[PDB]
């Protein structure tokens, strides 16, 4: 460690650390920066010698955090507790905790090198035909062919390209990870990452949240598995078993936005699905962030600056350049440079994870100026949940007429339902998945699932939860939680499940802030800049505060809450449950062991 990064001597309590954390804030940003910038460059441009100079920035990562950490624990471990200053506690308790630091040397770099493995196979990971990139390729397959075979084809080819060779690499990355957590007083990774949400009962209130979302999921599902069954008949749908896994128009099922064509209840009425409206019109990548910038500065929140336009990668290189497609909003640590790195491609949808990236970017900008500690979210799921929010007011029907994509204008029941029909597709769908993923995770890092059961745990918690079913036969071979990118990025995911939950409390406090007295699935925030400055006050704070408490001046309660996401989507949730029993449905999969037969061509599309 260069030594204008080690720690100096503080004295043993807290007007020393205090100091220790303004010389650590000073230290950490050259670090944090030279790491950043490191991962920029592998990410953008996926060489060896990029891989090789990442490892050696987190090899320096770890010598700083080893160095500060053991200082910090060497004067405060047993006082940092009753500090009065209750950031500098957070921040002291943040130093201390040195996580893959603990690890000596030797394993330091086997672990640096296994992340930087699982990066290089998820993310350069091809389909040939008997050659496709997962983004644009495969997602443009899920997303609109309607052939069961070549979506097969698709699904399978993908799971098989990137789980399979992950899977020996995952093993020995969830063992290092949890020897290095072990130190810091963790029983295991999964711990770790829980202890974020600073709730005993986190667990029990994610069940608890769950079981009131279950219903609404559990109706959308028989409906939409209805619609299947009258475009791919009674040999591929089963009308009381699970959904085939690679028919939602998605690869991981996790958003059935794509099928809305198939489900629409009022075709007659406006047209929801704008995105041949986009490209009538020549949207490409730029003009949809400039859109969305002008979202955050009507509500007087801040522009791009210019180092994000110049730094950002908005679309998918033409050069011939292996990148990381999966969508990323990057803080560099230096006040100065934020960046989005996107494939972006010219769709609705598309639009929707623009926004979500810049509503990382913007609470970047907003809590800059904390202490380097403090700028995060209040929990993961607020960051998550910025962009969604703002997002919810530029999907309404009137806003997108205000910016040119919906040309005819109604206000009646059967476009509501259209239209609460379509955010549910994304929204709804999405929640047994946001929720299963990291269940899986923290089985897998507290050793109830051993890698001799990672994917019959993983189809336990799809079906379970999801109910769908792998269209091909699978067995420990394949590890079909490797095939989605939070699991070998080694990121967590229950933080989408909390955000999903958490933009509609959000939604309902902005909306009533600006004054808006309609249907909550009708407001619109843009131009309320009332809206903006309660928001602001939101990004401004960081982690500097209990999560609970920013919550309850934001919207009037201390924790999360379904009533609002409940209260949005009432009378779809309404609907569905009136058509799902005229027709005669089945709720869930009782058939829980069927599975699909192969096309008779198989393999072929
Ligand atoms: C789409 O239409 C709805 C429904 O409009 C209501 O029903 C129609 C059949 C007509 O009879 C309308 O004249 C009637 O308002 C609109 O929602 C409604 O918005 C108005 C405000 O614009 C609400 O009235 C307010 O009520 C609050 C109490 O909550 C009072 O404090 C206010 O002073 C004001 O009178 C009305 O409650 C609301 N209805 C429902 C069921 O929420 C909606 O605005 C419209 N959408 C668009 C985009 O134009
Ligand atoms: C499109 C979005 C990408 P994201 O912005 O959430 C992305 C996922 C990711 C995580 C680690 C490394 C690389 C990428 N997260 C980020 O870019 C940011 N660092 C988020 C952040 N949160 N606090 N500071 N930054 C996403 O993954 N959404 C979920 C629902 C999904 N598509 O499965
Ligand atoms: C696991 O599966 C491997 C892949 O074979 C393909 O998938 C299996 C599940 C069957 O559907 C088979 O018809 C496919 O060819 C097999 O090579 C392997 O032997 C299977 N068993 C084990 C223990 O790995
Ligand atoms: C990609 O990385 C190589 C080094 O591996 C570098 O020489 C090259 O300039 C990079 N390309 C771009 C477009 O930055
Ligand atoms: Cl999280
Ligand atoms: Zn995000």
């Amino acid at each position: 460690l260069d030594p204008g990064l080690q720690p100096g001597q503080f004295s043993a309590d807290e007007a020393g650390a205090q100091l220790f954390a303004q010389s650590y804030q000073s230290s950490a940003e050259q670090v944090l920066f030279q790491s950043v910038a490191a991962s920029w460059a592998h990410d953008t441009n996926i060489t060896a010698e990029n891989a090789r100079r990442q490892e050696e920035a987190a090899l320096l990562s770890q010598e700083f955090a080893e160095a500060w950490g053991q200082k910090a624990k060497e004067l405060y471990e047993p006082i940092w507790q009753q500090f009065t200053d209750p950031q500098l506690r957070r921040i002291i308790g943040a130093v201390r905790t040195l996580g893959s630091a603990n690890l000596p040397l030797a394993k330091r770099q086997q672990y640096n090198a296994l992340l930087s493995q699982m990066s290089r196979i998820y993310s350069t990971a091809k389909v040939c035909l008997p050659c496709w990139s997962l983004d644009p390729d495969l997602t443009n397959i899920l997303a609109s062919s309607r052939s069961y075979a070549m979506l097969l084809f698709a699904w399978e080819g993908w799971h098989n390209a990137a789980g399979i060779p992950l899977k020996p690499l995952y093993e020995d990355f969830t063992a290092l990870s949890n020897e290095a957590y072990k130190q810091d007083g963790f029983t295991d990774t999964g711990a770790y990452w829980r202890s974020w949400y600073n709730s005993p009962t986190f667990e029990d209130d994610l069940e608890h949240l769950y079981q009131q979302l279950e219903p609404l999921y559990l109706n959308l599902h028989a409906f939409v598995r209805r619609a299947l069954h009258r475009r791919y008949g009674d040999r591929y749908i089963n009308l009381r078993g699970p959904i085939p896994a690679h028919l939602l128009g998605d690869m991981w099922a996790q958003t059935w936005s794509n099928i809305y064509d198939m489900v629409v209840p009022f075709p007659d009425k406006p047209n929801l699905d704008v995105t041949s409206t986009m490209l009538q019109q020549g949207w490409q990548a730029t003009h949809m962030f400039r859109v969305a910038e002008e979202f955050f500065t009507s509500l007087e929140l801040s522009p791009m600056p210019p180092e994000f336009w110049e730094g950002s990668m908005l679309e998918k290189p033409a050069d011939g350049r292996e990148v990381v497609c999966h969508a990323s909003a990057w803080d560099f640590y230096n006040r100065k440079d934020f960046r989005i790195k996107q494939c972006t491609r010219v769709t609705m949808e598309q639009l929707v994870v623009v926004h979500h990236e810049m509503g990382h970017i913007q609470y970047f900008l907003q809590y800059k100026d904390l202490p380097v500690s403090l700028r995060e979210g209040a929990n993961p799921g607020f960051h998550e949940a910025i962009g969604d929010v703002l997002a919810l007011s530029v999907s309404t029907p009137e806003h997108l007429h205000k910016i040119g994509l919906l040309d005819r204008v109604t206000n009646d029941t059967e476009s509501d339902i259209n239209y609460l029909l379509k955010m549910a597709l994304d929204k709804i769908a999405f929640l047994p998945f946001g929720y299963l993923v990291d269940q899986w995770r923290w089985g897998v890092f507290s050793g109830r699932t051993p890698p001799s059961r990672y994917n019959f745990d993983w189809w336990y918690l799809r079906t379970k939860y999801q109910g769908i079913c792998p269209p091909v036969t699978r067995n420990e071979t394949h590890f079909d939680a490797g095939a989605k990118f939070h699991v070998p990025n080694v990121t967590p995911y229950i933080r989408y499940f909390v955000s999903f939950v958490l933009q509609f409390q959000f939604h309902e406090a902005l909306c009533k802030e600006a004054g808006y007295e309609g249907p909550l699935h009708q407001c619109d925030i843009y131009r309320s800049t009332k809206a903006g400055a309660k928001l602001r006050k939101v990004l401004r704070a960081g982690s500097s505060r209990p999560w609970q408490e920013v919550l309850k001046d934001m919207v009037g309660l201390d924790a999360l809450d379904a009533q609002p996401l409940l209260k949005y989507f009432q009378l779809v949730t309404q609907w569905l449950q009136e058509q799902n029993q005229q027709n005669g449905e089945v709720l869930g999969w009782p058939e829980y062991q069927w599975h699909p037969p192969l096309p008779d061509n198989y393999p072929e599309g």
